[PDB]
RNA sequence: AGAGCAAUCA
RNA sequence: GCAAUCAGG
RNA sequence: ACCUGAUUGCUCU
């Protein structure tokens, strides 16, 4: 309903009751007419009366509003809405009862001069029509009889269509002439797109009736005529009266049906009407009729005008509009003229530019049929209006449009001959200037030169020059068995001095580090005879995270043993050593180079410059240096001896990996069937124990564990001492620099007691880094180099415990000969000594490959290994980079050695593919490249280690200043080459057409090729354009409120601009008081120290600013003079980003805005938070420019509050970014995305007003996405990708073997495509041109569409980042005084930002640019099928960026062969796709994109032959190095999503158990250490002697991963809870299974006996074990609501789990953030800052009193404005919800995170869990409840009681179930007996992707939901009083929340929802009416308790089948 | 010495 | 790595 | 002003 309406309706009352008199007496008139001349009765007399009886009811009607409607106008809340509602509906319904008797009116009256006069009827149907017509063709005698055997299947073949017609008519000519049907429609409008509308409608639905019904093997309408005459007059001037006429036969769009005159034509020459106007009518007075019929027409205008369109013929879908640009289109009333030049640049000399805009504009007429009504007329308006403000005269009607571009598509379709042979041309063309590389070799010598030239002199021979070898770590085995190590090292380095200086391959810092270590471990070091112990660390709690050891001096006591200093019982510092040893120590700190004397480094960047500019630092090798192989070959098998030489049995890594490995039978139910496999699993883990895998990384952790934990709050004369694990391993881990920075980080030295069995293979092993070595006694010391690592480094050395074990695991089980000497030898007998060459080689390499893998930290293997991502393109048909791809995108940046392997790998492996279900290997004998590996098994091993070796790499190792200089350098240089390219100049604008757009090259587009395959398109894949608009303004949340939306809601990043006011700032300067130089704090503060810097720096630009914004500039000069002569300030010189790092951000704002004034408004972007702008919008729309409690409460009571819509929210955007603020909403913030890579990709913060834009330009064509069936961006998550390719090449291989019967030649290729670059080389001008032609919008939001594209595009600049910015402009200063692009876009780098042009950015045009790549396909398939010799037929899938497009050729194939210049099909389809792209400004980049004959590769996962190469290592590597970093049980949950889906992919048959390993190891060493250590879980458990064993712990409490494979890989993450659950139930119920157990409980009084039973022995003290399980998991169950932080709202949260996360650590939320932040200004605002960190008792208690009265704002989403802007104020009210705000993402919270684990979060992580553990022992009362919901909970999962007795009785093997064992295990009875006890297949051997059948989020959602509500009330009670357990009668919410917290409230309130259904439908007044607490935080949930679903797994494809 | 190759962190 | 003070050059 | 030595504080403005 709608209050504007129901006023629209009141005024109008009068004109209503005239135009409703005046049809009355026009009514009595025509009847009096009739009755007159006809005296008899006539079927116009019932339809007369119906009229008159709805006419004098619609006059009541509008009497009694007309009366009622008096008081409503003044405001009187007396008036009765819903009676006005209901009497406006019965107002309606009367009217469209009078709106049909009107047109059985006309019918009835023209029926009788028909001359084939149809017979009255009422009710009317094609259907009744078409069964009479059938059988009146089978009864009666003509030409075209049917027979009484082809009587039944034309019926049973017909399909039924659902149309309302208004009559039908069968008519003879003659005796012996065709029997025919005619369908007779009476319809009555001014313009003819209502005959328009349904005569195609008939059309269309006759033919799709009749289209596969053929008769004698000919077509039905051939012999059996249908004939469709729609008869319309038209209601003005003399009342003309037209018919048209047309026999249906064929394709409408094909038929000669399609022209208006030929309708009118084919009316003539057979004369159906007789008449020209009604007043030829006999009988009918035509002054009368006329009168009557405009009478009719000036009652149809106002009841239209005010009730809109609710006529609902066929439901119609009510398409809604978008008003305010509305009125507008996108010529000549947007902001520029823009169109004009586009049809300028689109016009031809065969295409004109009258027909381009005719075209263009009027594209709507061809999806005519399935639009809406008057959609239609605003579309037509805003063609009209958009021919006249383009000086084209508009053609009149929709008829003469529709001739028109009949005959205008007729000569359009002579275009697609023009781009074949223009494709043709440019492949014949590309043919002559390729360059044919002739060897491999000399192609990767190619690259080298041009390397050189790019880089001089980088390649030397002098080996000694590169880098380091083995990374900056290295961890030797040792032999001997805290402080002991230290004293060994001691008495080590009490000798003589015998050291040996080492070359690096074949010295004063040397002698310089071994005279410092000999100091600092002869007079500085002492051991632990102090009792002192270690401190602990607290928090702050002020700005929560900040984790402090106190300043009070009891920390820093510094203590004393003799002379050392010693704190933390490893640190120690030197104050009172000799002046020698400080010297000594100085300097070792200055070769070191941890602390810059300032002198070294200006000397230094001196030098650098006078050196390297009177001619980049690189020291590189070539590939082809066999002195560096055979060194990395010697490396190799030092390596091996090395390892191999340890032999402790007991640690951390070997605890869990052994529990994981040594038994993995109890992973499963069939322990028995695989035998040798679990042998072979256990063999590998047992190489990997006495090769000491698990040591060796176990040392890794506890090496990047200590060395992040020894950055501290020493100073620079301190060094902390590191041991890990080991008995003889020490660092020297000295004074750092970040921890909180990302800097260079923590200098260290290490030392070693290799001993001399290993001390010559050492030497060859470390030799790049040994710096000295010393014999003492029995022993070699080793001293390693001065090593760095950053923060993120030494995250990914502690993530090598998940690394390097399943890298050994996978690459073993992928390693041919070393597996099948596995499955040889016997485990007993499997030893380091027992192997012969070929396998101890294979082991070398791999030993090689696992610790190469688990350790990199250097860009170069980065490198290498993206090369060999893009290696692997040989083995398939034509590749064109098996010499391109090395000869352009090879990167030769081999810092080192131990690469030049991996290089020597795929060296080997190019070369024996350049000497010649696939299984490559047995017959190409190739090489695996990181394992060499030969006689590979099959080729989905080696593309599993090779993307295992990529994807299992870190994330942001990249120089933060190198990595941004160079992703700016990328779009400066790709605008500037458009640039410098078609001749604009940098400072003017873009000038958006300059013509060039005309088929060219570089960046140009064909034109009317586009507009030609866009409308074609459109018509083949826009289909029902009303429901299509419907079902995006429905499901894309355009009318729903703006926070609604996921998109504009979530918590990212979007960069407002934000500066400081040049106005500010002379008023600051102005109110300064020179007096106050000691008062002034903050922002003065911080002004005064800019305008001192930028005075210091350039003198002038000051001078000018303030002529320019000032009157009295001297007085601001002088205050200057006397403000830097006061001498009380603190100047600073050139501190580069530093200056960025220790300041206020004010200060660089006003030193940026002061030193770059140059003429002009400069800004600096800063990243503020989705979420707060979106608040802050909010906030202007509704006029809050500062907030106020009173305003925002006194308006928006429930959901009939205020509100607002996104289109709303979108004009109101465009209203604040249409005036003159110079533009600042168009600025996009480039940032670091984090790809895994050398060479970076890129992420964008883009402001967000342009997010809103562009959500709407991207989701507008996210369902035309959906409807493209060719398209896969709008993918039902990553199964849909899988799934299409699939659907694309099952189909077309079907399509092959069906060709392929009785043909003459039938060919097939495919194509896997990567373009070059999608966003920077493609034209966007295209979405301008390409928006116009959408049929589902109309001119007023198209108008916006445009202009947002065009602002979008014409005003868009990118900003330098701040400190990147000063970086370049230092260099500006000091070195260059020239520069690259970047210093060309901008004017010398006076300007924080350049533009770019048309680089549209990449990754929010996600939706516009697949769809339009789709088009560019379907336009390929429309020019290849033009091919007059041959047929061919393609099928293409499309992603962002990504294309894979098969094809398939018959016909005279060798021909065209010869024509298109190939040498096979596949060659063609490569060259042709890369032509058709390139007139499409689409550049397909020649080398990543191969053409094959059986490979498909859409993004990943190649599938061959309809078999996927299931590609489980990108899971594999997720489950090693990404985790959320959140909790550990939430790790834990996350990475089990991980294993459930490497399962679900298929993996190998002893990798499982590993991965388990890998995500344990990841969890527990983050979070809770594994054990043998504190904050352990199982150690915890037994101290506290609680009843559950070692391997049933539930996770939440710190348990492990201890589901079995089949639950893991069927039911999901959660089976681990579930599986211990359904054991505690099956071990208290003592029952045997759970069919029995829930036959047990589905009787009633059950649980309440066995609750008694447990009561009763609780009271006695008979608590046996299994028992004291019961209590402590139903306790934890039912105290999981509450635990720790339960503050978060969290609805929709992820994780599909049971129980909740119960600890989680806080977050590091610093003041400065908050404070950045404006909602929290705003919340500082409204509440004083009494709040901001007894009065704040009382502010509190007012907050949660509006808590109280109002929780819909903090329980469920918000509904209006008043639950969601007054919502993010009170997400700041309490801790932990300020502890969900976080710019910390994955990489700097591990490090947080550890430094938590040991510390006191006061409380610590232990004691937390003690006393929780402590508590949930309890048996606090009333538990039933629980027990029964947790009992329901485990027993109505479908899922998993299917899955349960299945799994315990699952047949092994044998009747086509397991007649294989390579590997398919765990395909068949993972899912083979489930898929057949879930609804049926017929697979045996597939790749599985499932649906969320375990959509087990019912309960933790409420349970997330009723945490918050108890915890709020929970705060109000103990705020309102304290001791709160019965209160003190209060208000009916505190009562029933008292009555709730008396017992156990959620699950009182789960019982409660156990019985009751009540469900009110959420209109927030009824639902508060009927009761407040229990129904308002159980039903508001959106639903309650109930049961799951299963469904049948979705198995996407089959695998390879073996039997 | 170390991280990187935009002349940058120490 | 920074911040300021106190000295020396 | 610019560099070394002695003090305490920041260890994510």
């Amino acid at each position: 309903m709608n209050i504007q309406k129901i006023q629209k309706l009141i005024e109008n009352g009068t004109t209503l009751l005239l135009s409703i008199e005046d049809c009355v007496g026009s009514n009595y008139d025509l009847a009096l007419d009739l009755h007159k001349r006809n005296s008899d009765e006539i079927p116009e007399d019932v339809i007369i009366n119906n009229n008159a009886k709805n006419y004098e009811t619609m006059r009541e009607l509008i009497v009694k509003i007309t009366a009622d409607g008096e008081g409503l106008n003044k405001g009187m809340a007396t008036v009765d809405v819903k009676k006005l509602s209901e009497m406006v509906s019965l107002f309606e319904q009367k009217y469209l009862e009078t709106e049909l008797a009107r047109h059985d009116i006309f019918g009835e009256l023209i029926s009788r001069h028909l001359r084939i006069k149809p017979k009255q009827r009422s009710e009317v149907e094609i259907e009744h029509a078409l069964r009479e017509y059938l059988d009146e063709l089978n009864k009666k005698s003509c030409i075209n009889k049917l027979s009484d055997d082809e009587f039944e299947r034309i019926n049973k073949e017909y399909v039924a269509t659902n149309a309302t017609p208004d009559n039908y008519v069968i008519y003879k000519e003659s005796k012996n002439s065709e029997l025919c049907l005619i369908i007779y429609d009476w319809k009555i409008s001014v313009d003819a797109r209502t005959e328009t509308k349904t005569m195609e409608k008939y059309y269309k639905n006759i033919w799709k009736s009749f289209k596969d019904i053929k008769v004698n093997g000919k077509p039905f309408l051939e012999d059996h005529p249908v004939f469709v005459s729609i008869v319309i007059l038209k209601p003005i001037a003399g009342m003309p009266i037209t018919v048209t006429s047309s026999r249906v036969l064929e394709k409408f769009e094909d038929s000669p049906s399609a022209l208006h005159g030929e309708r009118i034509k084919h009316a003539r020459n057979a004369k159906l009407l007789n008449i020209s106007h009604v007043g030829q009518i006999v009988g009918t007075t035509p002054t009368v009729v006329r009168n009557y019929y405009a009478n009719t027409q000036k009652i149809k205008s106002e009841v239209r005008g005010i009730l809109g369109d609710d006529f609902g013929s066929k439901d119609v879908f009510f398409s809604h509009w978008t008003s305010k640009y509305k009125e507008r289109n996108p010529t000549e009333i947007a902001y520029s003229e823009d169109i004009e030049r586009i049809i300028d640049s689109l016009v031809t000399d065969e295409i004109t530019k009258e027909e381009i805009i005719h075209f263009l504009f009027g594209n709507f007429c061809f999806h005519i049929e399935t639009m809406n009504d008057q959609h239609i007329a605003d579309k037509f308006k805003g063609y009209q209006s958009s021919c006249i403000n383009l000086k084209i005269e508009p053609k009149v009607d929709l008829a003469d449009l529709k001739d028109h571009l009949i005959q205008k598509q007729q000569i359009w379709e002579s275009l697609y001959g023009k781009h074949l042979e223009k494709i043709m041309l440019r492949i014949r063309e590309k043919k002559k200037k390729e360059k044919e590389i002739p060897d491999i070799t000399t192609a990767f010598n190619q690259n080298a030169a041009e390397y050189e030239e790019k880089y001089p002199n980088c390649f030397t021979n002098d080996l000694s020059e590169t880098k380091t070898n083995f990374s900056m770590t290295w961890s030797p085995s040792f032999e001997k068995i805290n402080n002991a190590i230290i004293n060994k090292f001691r008495e080590s380095f009490k000798s003589s001095s015998r050291v040996i200086y080492n070359s690096p391959y074949s010295t004063n810092k040397a002698r310089d580090i071994t005279n410092l270590v000999r100091l600092c471990l002869t007079e500085l070091s002492c051991d632990t005879t102090k009792m002192e112990k270690q401190e602990l660390e607290d928090e702050i709690d002020i700005n929560t995270g900040s984790i402090k050891v106190e300043r009070t001096k009891k920390s820093k006591e510094w203590n004393k043993q003799g002379s050392c200093l010693t704190r933390n019982k490893n640190e120690f510092c030197m104050k009172e050593t000799g002046r020698e040893n400080k010297t000594i120590y100085f300097k070792g700190l200055a070769v070191m180079n941890i602390g810059m004397s300032s002198k070294k480094r200006i000397l230094k960047k001196e030098e650098i410059k006078e050196r390297i500019s009177k001619g980049h630092m690189k020291k590189l090798i070539r590939h082809d240096n066999e002195d560096s192989l055979s060194w990395c070959e010697r490396i190799k098998d030092s390596l091996f001896v090395l390892h191999n030489g340890d032999i402790r049995e007991e640690g951390k890594i070997t605890s869990v990996y052994n529990n994981y490995a040594k038994n993995p039978e109890c992973l499963y139910i069939q322990d028995s069937v695989l035998k040798t496999e679990l042998e072979t699993c256990k063999k590998i883990n047992k190489l990997c124990n006495d090769l000491a895998i698990y040591h060796y990384s176990e040392d890794m952790m506890q090496f990047s564990k200590g060395l992040m934990v020894a950055d501290r709050y020493m100073t620079k004369e301190s060094f902390k001492i590191l041991t890990t694990a080991n008995t003889s391993m020490m660092l020297l881990a000295f004074k750092g620099d970040g921890m909180n920075t990302g800097g260079s980080g923590v200098p260290y030295i290490a030392l070693h007691i290799v001993d001399e069995d290993m001390s010559d293979q050492f030497n060859i092993c470390y030799t790049k880094e040994i710096y000295s070595y010393f014999r003492n006694g029995s022993n070699y010391i080793y001293i390693m180099r001065p090593q760095r690592l950053n923060q993120v480094r030494l995250l990914s050395l502690f993530k090598t415990p998940s690394k390097v074990p399943v890298c050994f695991a996978q690459f073993s089980k992928k390693a041919n000969e070393m597996e099948k000497w596995l499955k040889n030898k016997d485990i007993e007998k499997v030893n380091v000594f027992s192997m012969t060459m070929t396998v101890k080689q294979i082991l070398i390499n791999i030993v090689f490959s696992s610790v190469m893998i688990g350790t990199v930290t250097k860009l170069s293997r980065m490198g290498i290994f993206d090369f060999m991502r893009y290696a692997g393109f040989l083995p398939l048909s034509d590749y064109s980079n098996i010499k391109e791809y090395i000869r352009d995108k090879f990167d030769p940046d081999i810092t080192n050695v131990a690469d030049i392997y991996f290089v020597n790998g795929i060296k080997k492996l190019l070369f024996r593919m350049e000497d010649l279900d696939i299984i490559g290997g047995i017959t190409d004998l190739n090489i695996k490249c990181p394992i060499t590996g030969s006689t590979l098994l099959t080729l989905e091993d080696l593309y599993n280690n090779v993307y295992l070796a990529i994807y299992m790499m870190p994330k942001s190792l990249h120089n933060h200043v190198h990595n941004l200089t160079s992703l700016l350098n990328v779009p400066a240089e790709w605008e500037l080459k458009f640039r410098k390219e078609l001749g604009f100049n940098i400072f003017e604008d873009i000038y958006p057409k300059k013509a060039m757009f005309d088929d060219k090259d570089l960046f140009s587009i064909n034109g009317a090729l586009n507009v030609k395959a866009l409308s074609d398109y459109y018509l083949g894949n826009i289909e029902n354009v009303g429901l299509m608009r419907s079902e995006i303004e429905n499901k894309e949340d355009f009318l729903s409120p703006c926070y609604k939306i996921s998109t504009l809601k979530s918590s990212k990043k979007c960069s407002q601009s934000n500066i400081i006011s040049t106005d500010e700032i002379i008023e600051c300067l102005q109110n300064a008081k020179i007096q106050d130089i000691e008062n002034w704090k903050g922002n003065n503060l911080a002004i005064i120290k800019g305008l001192i810097r930028t005075y210091n720096e350039e003198k002038n630009r000051l001078v000018e600013f303030f002529e320019d914004n000032c009157v009295n500039s001297l007085y601001l000069v002088e205050k200057l003079k006397e403000i830097i002569n006061s001498g009380s300030i603190t100047v600073g010189k050139s501190v580069t980003s530093k200056f960025i790092r220790n300041n206020h951000p004010l200060t660089v704002e006003t030193y940026l805005k002061t030193k770059l004034y140059y003429r002009n408004n400069v800004t600096v972007l800063k990243s503020k938070k989705v979420s707060e702008e979106l608040y802050d919008l909010v906030k202007q729309f509704h006029n809050m420019m500062e907030i106020d409690l009173d305003s925002v409460m006194n308006l928006g009571k429930g959901t009939e509050g205020k509100k607002h819509t996104f289109l709303q929210m979108l004009e109101f955007v465009m209203s604040k970014a249409k005036n003159v603020t110079g533009s600042v909403d168009f600025l996009v913030s480039v940032f670091e995305k984090m790809q895994r890579t050398k060479t970076d990709r890129e992420i964008y913060l883009m402001s967000m007003k342009v997010k809103m834009m562009l959500y709407f330009i991207e989701h507008t064509f996210k369902h035309v996405a959906q409807s493209d069936p060719s398209e896969a961006i709008s993918i039902s998550g990553d199964n849909k990708i899988r799934a299409l390719s699939t659907l694309s090449l099952d189909t077309i291989t079907s399509y092959n073997d069906i060709l392929n019967k009785n043909s003459k030649k039938s060919r097939l290729a495919f194509l896997s495509a990567d373009q070059s670059k999608w966003s920077a080389s493609d034209l966007t001008y295209k979405y301008v041109l390409a928006i116009i032609l959408n049929p589902i919008l109309t001119t007023g939001e198209a108008s916006l569409m445009i202009e947002c594209i065009l602002m979008y595009v014409k005003l868009k600049k990118v900003c330098i980042p701040t400190d990147i910015f000063l970086n370049l402009r230092k260099a500006q200063g000091t070195f260059g005084q020239n520069e690259t692009a970047i210093g060309l876009l901008t004017k010398g780098l006076t300007t924080n930002t350049y533009p770019v042009s048309m680089n549209w950015l990449q990754g929010n045009l996600n939706y516009l640019s697949s769809v339009y790549h789709s088009c560019a396909m379907k336009a390929y398939h429309k020019t290849l099928e033009c091919y007059k010799d041959c047929d061919f037929q393609t099928r293409w899938i499309v992603h962002s960026d990504d294309n894979a497009t098969s094809l398939i050729a018959s016909g005279e194939v060798d021909k065209m062969l010869t024509d298109f210049s190939s040498s096979s099909l596949p060659e063609m389809l490569f060259r042709s796709i890369e032509a058709h792209f390139k007139s499409f400004c689409i550049t397909l980049n020649p080398k990543k994109s191969y053409a094959s004959s059986s490979e498909v590769e859409f993004i990943s996962e190649r599938i061959v032959n309809g078999a996927i190469i299931p590609l489980y290592c990108r899971h594999l590597a997720n489950c090693c190095t990404e985790s959320s970093h959140i909790s550990y049980f939430d790790d834990l949950m996350s990475l089990s999503i991980h294993v459930t889906m490497l399962l679900r992919k298929g993996c190998p048959n002893e990798v499982i158990p590993f991965a388990y390993g890998a995500v344990q190891v990841q969890a527990l060493s983050i979070y809770s250490m594994l054990p043998g250590e504190v904050n352990d879980s199982i150690r915890i458990f037994k101290k506290l002697g609680v009843s559950l064993k070692s391997n049933e712990i539930p996770t939440n409490m710190g348990g492990w991963l201890t589901s079995p494979i089949e639950p893991l890989s069927i039911l999901g993450p959660s089976s681990n809870d579930q599986i211990i659950y359904y054991n505690v139930i099956r071990d208290f119920l003592n029952k045997k299974s759970l069919e029995e157990v829930k036959d047990s409980v589905s009787s009633s009084s059950y649980l309440q006996m066995r609750f008694r039973e447990l009561k009763g022995k609780y009271e006695k003290g008979t608590l046996e074990e299994k028992d004291k399980k019961m209590i402590f998991l139903i306790n934890l169950f039912e105290k999981a609501s509450v635990s720790e932080d339960s503050d978060v709202l969290t609805i929709g949260m992820k994780f599909q789990t049971m129980l909740t996360q119960i600890i989680k650590l806080p977050n590091f939320i610093n003041e400065n953030a908050l404070n950045k932040m404006s909602s929290y200004k705003d919340f500082s605002k409204l509440y004083p800052n009494l709040k901001k960190n007894i009065a704040s008792s009382l502010e509190m208690e007012s907050v949660h009193d509006i808590m109280i009265k109002n929780p819909e704002t903090i329980l469920i989403a918000p509904l209006n404005d008043r639950d969601f802007l007054l919502s993010q104020l009170f997400m700041y009210t309490s801790p932990s919800k300020r502890n969900q705000l976080s710019n910390q993402s994955t990489e700097k919270l591990a490090l947080d995170r550890v430094l938590r684990s040991k510390a006191r979060t006061k409380m610590t992580y232990e004691e937390n869990m003690e006393k929780k553990i402590l508590e949930m022992l309890k048996f606090d009362l009333d538990s039933y409840c629980s027990f029964k919901t947790c009992v329901n909970l485990v027993i109505k999962d479908v899922n998993f009681s299917m899955l349960i007795p299945i799994l315990d009785s699952a047949y092994p093997c044998e009747s086509r179930k397991r007649d294989n064992y390579n590997f398919r295990w765990f395909q068949t009875e993972k899912w083979i007996p489930v898929v057949e006890g879930s609804p049926g297949l017929v697979v045996m051997h597939a790749v599985y992707g499932s649906n969320y059948i375990e959509n087990l989020g019912l309960k933790n959602i409420p349970l997330t939901d009723d945490s918050i509500n108890v915890l709020t009330s929970t705060f109000g009670t103990g705020l309102i009083m304290e001791d709160v357990k019965s209160l003190v009668k209060g208000k009916d919410s505190f009562e029933t929340e008292a009555f709730s917290n008396s017992n156990e409230c959620q699950r009182l309130v789960k019982a409660c929802n156990y019985m009751i259904a009540a469900q009110n439908r959420l209109l927030a007044i009824n639902t508060c009416f009927t009761r407040k607490s229990f129904p308002f935080y159980s039903k508001f949930n959106l639903g309650r308790g109930f049961i799951s679903n299963t469904l049948a797994l979705l198995s996407t494809i089959y695998s390879k089948e073996e039997s």
